[PDB]
């Protein structure tokens, strides 16, 4: 209720401002008492971490729903992965932005990333497993993470600004996703 | 004199809030009359088209004297290259990032885009010629410019923010451009 408002206008906020926007503002905006916002997120990094995770449940259960479990090849299933990013964060452009910010800000716990591989099994293996960046040492994980996002922002303006070639971006983005993160 | 100012001030300006950026607001911080810029650019389009030459000379400066016109492969050439833009845009973030929001805008010229080939023959063909994004459509080379851009400002932003492990980020990304951006 509060929360989700709360949720919500933290997106709008870091998505303008990124992970430095004012708790005050964004109490603000959810029409809450700053104090209010310190009982559902007493810290800012405790703030970066739920919102992280409620972005990212929203973006995965997007794609449950657009995902065909009966793909077999791993590139297709992960064409309709780049599919259905690019296709949420154009409807929900703040959305993309403020899980960009969160997902390099070097703020989120390994307890947060264990909640965002746990809690969506579906997508863990109805997708066999991997190919996407397994040739990165762990350290640079979180860059192999703002590759994938640099390209696919690139992919959204081109389709928002063009939308009569949206598909044309679409797939020549994937393509360039899927050489530069991917291995033989 | 003026007008390296008033370049300089429009670059901060588009750096920091895109193509949109006011004239008076450029006009102010080099510290000369609106519409003495004027004289200097009647319009925001002409301001744009000579910005945009002005970054460019300047990056393709830097890349001259990097460069070793002695090496023949091009995947070499390349990440010469690759590395001359990485740091030009480390060492200078507002020249990259206005250059970046002109080199999509849409109001480059193609007389611009002629004095862009035109005026650096060195680079031409002291690097023998392409093979990056020869395989994309005319339509499409604003596009794969947009996919090269963010690779290289995500891995500037990885290499500012880790130095200790610049030079990894710096080859891990130009291994992705590479992979994007070239064909068999
Ligand atoms: C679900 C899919 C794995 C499927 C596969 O390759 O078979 C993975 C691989 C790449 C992942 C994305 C990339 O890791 C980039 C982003 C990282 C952020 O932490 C979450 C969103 C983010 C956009 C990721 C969402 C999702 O977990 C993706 C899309
Ligand atoms: C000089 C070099 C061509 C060399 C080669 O591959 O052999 C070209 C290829 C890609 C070019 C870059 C990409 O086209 C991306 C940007 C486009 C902007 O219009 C200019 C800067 C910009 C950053 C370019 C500078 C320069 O002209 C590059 C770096």
């Amino acid at each position: 209720d509060k929360k989700q408002a709360l949720l919500e206008a933290a997106t709008q906020a870091i998505a303008q401002s990124g992970i430095a926007a004012s708790t005050a503002v964004i109490a603000r905006n959810a029409g809450v008492a700053e104090g209010t916002l310190f009982r559902y997120f007493a810290t800012k990094d405790e703030l970066i971490n739920t919102l992280y995770l409620h972005l990212k449940q929203d973006l995965c259960q997007s794609m449950i729903m657009e995902l065909d479990r009966s793909i077999t090849d791993a590139k297709m299933m992960t064409r309709f992965i780049w599919n259905s990013y690019i296709s949420w964060g154009l409807n929900h452009p703040a959305r993309h932005r403020a899980i960009r910010q969160l997902a390099v800000s070097e703020k989120l716990t390994k307890e947060t990333e264990q909640r965002a591989d746990d809690m969506f099994p579906e997508l863990r293996d109805l997708c066999h497993r991997s190919v996407l960046m397994v040739f990165m040492s762990d350290e640079y994980r979180a860059f192999g993470d703002g590759l994938f996002l640099a390209l696919a922002e690139t992919t959204m303006d081109f389709a928002a600004r063009d939308p009569a070639r949206a598909g044309e971006y679409i797939a020549l983005g994937f393509e360039a996703m899927w050489r530069a993160l991917t291995r033989e």
